[PDB]
């Protein structure tokens, strides 16, 4: 059984808790406490491998945490979340990437770029813009909907695959 330590980062409000609850329990949760930082487990087989996904759902701006720190330096990959209809969120992706690298002290740290809420029409970021950013980073880009559950497993399974690859 393989264990993979993932960290879910991104501006607050983008879909971290929803994305994560969806994978974990298969239900879209709105109303999830914006401040609750918690990690969840999920046993899943990916590509014929039995995996134990230990996910840190991050929360809290400025104020530091033992758990976040640890998961941050010890995490294997990071899901970088932004909201499709929220431009600052998207623009913030570069900072989260920059923080991850500083801690890891490394360029190649696995990540996937998640453009969430692909369910909404109130769209304010183009797939094209996001794809290209993904492409500048050398990392994949997934569009998800924690609401519709669309793309949710892809996102995380892709992240696992990256990790797996980064190991080789
Ligand atoms: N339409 C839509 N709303 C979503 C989606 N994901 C999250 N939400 C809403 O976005 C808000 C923030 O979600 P949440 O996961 O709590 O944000 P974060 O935990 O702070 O990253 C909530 O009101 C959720 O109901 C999504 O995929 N689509
Ligand atoms: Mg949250």
């Amino acid at each position: 059984m393989t264990e993979y330590k993932l960290v879910v980062v991104g501006a607050g409000g983008v879909g971290k808790s929803a994305l994560t609850i969806q994978l974990i329990q298969n239900h879209f949760v709105d109303e999830y406490d914006p401040t609750i930082e918690d990690s969840y487990r999920k046993q899943v087989v990916i590509d014929g491998e039995t995996c134990l996904l230990d996910i840190l759902d991050t929360a809290g701006q400025e104020e530091y945490s033992a758990m976040r720190d640890q998961y941050m330096r010890t995490g294997e990959g990071f899901l970088c979340v932004f909201a499709i209809n929220n431009t600052k969120s998207f623009e913030d992706i570069h900072q989260y990437r920059e923080q991850i690298k500083r801690v890891k002290d490394s360029d190649d740290v696995p990540m996937v770029l998640v453009g969430n809420k692909c369910d909404l029409a109130a769209r304010t970021v183009e797939s094209r813009q996001a794809q290209d950013l993904a492409r500048s980073y050398g990392i994949p880009y997934i569009e998800t909907s924690a609401k519709t559950r669309q793309g949710v497993e892809d996102a995380f399974y892709t992240l696992v695959r990256e990790i797996r690859q980064h190991k080789l």
